[PDB]
């Protein structure tokens, strides 16, 4: 049971800036979507300091990047907190609505599009090198789902049969055909040492078969 949902404008605006304006530098979507791993990672981290319990569903507190050439993605998995369906409907679109809005304003005064994440919407940057975008997330006080978009102005929500992750976010970048080079062992490699060398969270790029 799939249901579909609209992007308020301001968002469905910001998604159509990300994937027309030209932009070389779109390696700054994985320095964004580890960011927000290690964020989510911290949250449950410290709420376990006070409930021992939340961590039941996993103990390991990590980010796993995981190249398939096959089917051409590019997975970003952490065990950070997740989110409930309430977020990934309401609750991050209430908190992006105000932060496209100002990073609109500040790209206006000649910001560019790196900076996208001090405005808490770099979640999005994801659509500099994807065309599709497909989140599994599992929240301690929900069940999993499937959210997905390949922008247009809506998005899906599905209550996900795959296999279960205990806890945390799985972030699927469907990548555009001139963009594989985010498939490629050095190059995640060189990226990551550029922009998330400090993460306090072990990184694991893994290698294809
Ligand atoms: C997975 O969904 C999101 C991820 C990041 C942000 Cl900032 C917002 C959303 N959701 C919306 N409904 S706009």
């Amino acid at each position: 049971e799939v249901e579909t949902f609209a992007f308020q404008a301001e968002i469905a605006q910001l998604m159509s800036l990300i994937i027309n304006t030209f932009y070389s530098n779109k390696e700054i979507f994985l320095r964004e979507l580890i960011s927000n791993s290690s964020d989510a990672l911290d949250k449950i981290r410290y709420e376990s300091l006070t409930d021992p319990s939340k961590l039941d569903s996993g103990k390991e507190l990590h980010i796993n990047l995981i190249p398939n050439k096959q089917d051409r993605t590019l997975t970003i998995v952490d065990t950070g907190i997740g989110m409930t369906k309430a977020d990934l409907i309401n609750n991050l679109g209430t908190i992006a609505k105000s932060g496209t809005k100002a990073f609109m304003e500040a790209l206006q005064a000649g910001a560019d599009i790196s900076m996208i994440g001090q405005f808490g919407v770099g979640f999005y940057s994801a659509y500099l090198v994807a065309e599709k975008v497909t989140v599994i997330t599992k929240h301690n006080d929900d069940e999993q789902y499937a959210w997905e978009s390949s922008a247009g102005g809506s998005f899906t929500v599905r209550t996900d049969t795959g296999e279960p992750m205990g806890r945390g976010t799985k972030v699927i970048l469907h990548l555009k055909e001139d963009q594989t080079e985010y498939l490629e062992e050095r190059r995640i490699k060189e990226i990551v040492k550029k922009h998330s060398q400090f993460i306090g969270y072990p990184i694991t790029l893994f290698v294809e078969k």
